[PDB]
């Protein structure tokens, strides 16, 4: 089964390919409109497998150096292995001399196609956490933020190094390790500062001691008291004015601080803001409340003064922190926009988190901020730091590029395609921050000539190697080797077509579309998206020419156009009903999510709970809203519960509470158990809504159903389908 294949290979290798059978011909690979691409989760949580306590064995050929993997043929008589990539014959290290067919090392076993090594790379390093805190907010929000930060301090490893940079109109860099007296350097939040500047201005260069960054359990009590001591920015806010907030200067100081003290090691720069930057480089809006912040209309009509300048400021800091190996988080809670559009590149490129909300004094934020510090079954943070991702391919496949939370390392080589996609031109990327959630999209190109024979073994291989700093300080190397069969398209079209993963392809094409819209500022992303959908219909559909009623799709393709119908009208591509900060927020989380959550984002799921049936997903239509059943809707960003008319009065009357009807008792608790399960797992925490037929709060449900570029923009899926069928049969 291909369903069973897709599911097993993601659970084991954390990979979802657009096509699980690849065409031998580079010419026919183009003719299949969706490229050979994969969603890749490098740290896919794998509790069944143990960590391997020795060094990976590497192919001795200089131009290759691939890791020993289960696809390598082994001469158990001669104690040699042949690399599946370059066919070099390699000897095993003398530790393996007792290798045999029935007693082979872990890396050769098919259960370890995905494997993690624990290696020794010199001195261990403690985790670093730099809190950059906005103090231009109300005392309630500031006090609530103080609790969450004190709480996070209690969870950090005892050896972890912490530091505090507070800022309002001024930027104050605090000094730790000093007890009985505390110093602080104060900067104007009006001028920018470089690394070499800050080093000389702060005078920088077996228990270790740095002035600005100190161990947690060693200076634990002084800081948690200080966070409670922290009060508002003392400057008064005049009439109709916004506080002078200089977040861009504080971030530049925070980035430059770690840059010339602890470069090239794990560090989180966590910026908390309760409003937009109003002063200094990186400013998003003036201090006059008379002038509104932003809108997609203002920037479109070129009426946004501070957008282009401020964006360049944060882009410069993002590439400095990514080059240094540092993570930048942004926790923004305010009643209005905070500048996420101009700041998105800092978490987007370093793998840092982006969190939205109305205030810090909400359940939503407090629960989200502690999910950041979720520990695994061994008591260690689920965070990884300074990940280097190297990909190696068979000589018939080249790498077009990657799309997701990463930065290119500019590693050229034979596997790198000349035609680039996303973050391309390299076979290595840096990912400063990652978790078992982090999912990149890698795009490949079949290079084998059209009339060339099928490659040697009949299957193409791809190896993913991820070296990262574990949250325990250990150096880990995660290796995943996959293989898919080559196919002669001239004789095996149905084999290729049957291996199509429509869910993976839809998301893989979505990342292309969103990257092309958000980056490079494409004007007609939909016209590309519509054209590719029509070709896929013309290629893999069944029809008689000029007969739209004849058109049909097999089960392997039938869901793809519906995905495209919701994608092209979703908030990731149509932004003019959200604020620029909101649009950047949705795209930030989509670009780093697995397949399951990505499908939920593009096409929200609607489960119906009715008698005489288990919970069944139903069409996102007003027709699904029936009186007999209770429906759950997941939007990823939000969860909603809705009860029909007849069920609404049953519950208020209390038949649930009757000892007669245990029948109704479990029907109104089943979706709440299911909703609460998604609540306490997803990151960030989604906002939750429970409503009924009266539905004062049920407006978002109806706004997601029946809500009101060659293909039609009509809201009715059928009208979109009948137009797609018409064009596919031309
Ligand atoms: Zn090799």
């Amino acid at each position: 089964t291909y369903l069973e294949f897709i599911q097993q290979n993601e659970e084991r290798d954390g990979v979802r390919f657009s096509w699980n059978v690849w065409p031998s011909s580079r010419l026919e690979a183009t003719r299949m409109v969706v490229p050979v691409a994969a969603l890749f989760t490098p740290l896919k949580e794998r509790p069944d497998l143990p960590p391997i306590q020795y060094e990976p064995v590497l192919c001795s050929r200089t131009t290759c150096r691939a890791v020993l993997n289960p696809l390598c043929q082994v001469d158990y008589r001669a104690k040699l292995w042949a690399c599946n990539f370059c066919y070099q014959r390699n000897q095993f290290p003398p530790s393996y001399a007792g290798i045999s067919e029935l007693n082979q090392p872990a890396e050769l076993l098919p259960q370890f196609s995905s494997i993690e090594y624990v290696v020794l790379r010199g001195p261990q390093m403690p985790l670093i956490f730099l809190y950059v805190v906005d103090t231009c907010m109300e005392d309630e929000d500031l006090q609530a933020l103080k609790e969450s930060m004190q709480m996070s301090l209690s969870l950090l490893p005892p050896t972890a190094l912490v530091g505090l940079i507070t800022f309002g109109r001024m930027v104050q860099v605090h000094e730790l390790g000093c007890e009985g007296i505390s110093k602080s350097y104060v900067f104007r939040g009006t001028k920018d500062l470089s690394a070499k500047q800050l080093q000389e201005m702060l005078g920088l260069s077996p228990p270790p001691s740095n002035r600005f960054l100190q161990p947690v359990q060693k200076i634990d009590m002084n800081l948690t008291d200080l966070l409670g001591e922290l009060q508002r920015d003392p400057w008064p806010v005049p009439q109709g004015k916004r506080p002078l907030r200089s977040s861009g200067v504080a971030l530049s100081i925070a980035v430059g601080l770690l840059e010339c003290t602890f470069p090239n090691t794990g560090a989180r720069i966590m910026m908390f803001i309760g409003g937009p930057a109003t002063q200094g480089p990186g400013m998003v809006v003036g201090d006059e409340l008379k002038t509104p912040i932003r809108s997609w209309h203002d920037i479109d009509k070129d009426n946004a003064k501070y957008v282009k300048k401020g964006t360049k400021h944060f882009e410069a800091l993002a590439n400095r922190a990514a080059t240094t190996g540092h993570v930048i988080d942004i926790y923004a809670c305010a009643l209005d926009q905070t500048g996420l559009l101009e700041m998105k590149c800092c978490p987007n490129l370093t793998g840092g988190y982006m969190v939205m909300g109305d205030s810090f004094n909400t359940s939503l934020f407090k629960q989200t901020f502690q999910r950041v510090f979720t520990k695994d079954m061994h008591g260690q943070f689920k965070m990884g730091f300074g990940g280097t991702l190297e990909i190696k391919t068979s000589r018939e496949i080249k790498i077009s590029g990657a799309i997701g939370p990463c930065v290119s390392l500019n590693s050229k080589g034979p596997c790198v395609s000349e035609n680039e996609i996303g973050t391309g031109g390299t076979c290595q990327w840096k990912i400063c921050g990652l978790s078992p959630t982090t999912t990149l999209a890698i795009y490949f190109e079949v290079v084998n000539q059209h009339n060339a024979p099928i490659p040697q073994g009949g299957r193409g291989a791809i190896q993913f190697v991820t070296q990262y700093q574990h949250s325990s300080g250990q150096r880990r190397i995660r290796v995943t080797t996959i293989a898919r069969n080559w196919a002669d398209a001239q004789t095996q079209i149905q084999n290729i077509a049957a291996s199509f993963d429509q869910e993976a392809a839809a998301i893989l094409m979505a990342r292309l579309a969103i990257y092309r819209a958000e980056t490079e500022e494409g004007p007609d992303v939909l016209r590309w998206l519509d054209r590719q959908l029509i070709r896929l219909c013309q290629k893999f559909g069944e029809y008689h020419k000029d007969d739209p009623s004849s058109f049909r799709f097999s089960e392997t393709f039938s869901l793809y156009p519906q995905f495209m119908f919701h994608l092209r009208r979703s908030s990731f591509l149509q932004v003019f009903n959200n604020s620029p900060d909101e649009s950047s927020y949705y795209r930030h989380h989509f670009m780093r999510q697995d397949l399951t959550q990505s499908l939920i984002m593009i096409q929200p799921i609607l489960y119906a709970y009715s008698f005489s049936g288990p919970p069944e997903p139903v069409l996102l239509d007003s027709s699904s809203i029936l009186a007999d059943r209770i429906l759950l809707m997941d939007t990823f960003f939000q969860i909603l519960i809705y009860h029909g008319e007849t069920i609404a009065q049953w519950r208020k009357s209390g038949y649930q509470d009757m000892p007669e009807y245990e029948n109704f008792r479990h029907l109104l608790q089943a979706p709440v158990d299911d909703a609460q399960e998604i609540l306490h797992s997803r990151f960030p925490m989604p906002r939750y809504i429970d409503t009924e037929h009266g539905g004062s709060q049920a407006r978002f449900l109806l706004s997601k159903v029946n809500p009101s570029p060659i293909l039609t923009d009509d809201v009715s899926l059928q009208v979109f389908m009948d137009h797609l069928k018409k064009l596919a049969v031309s």
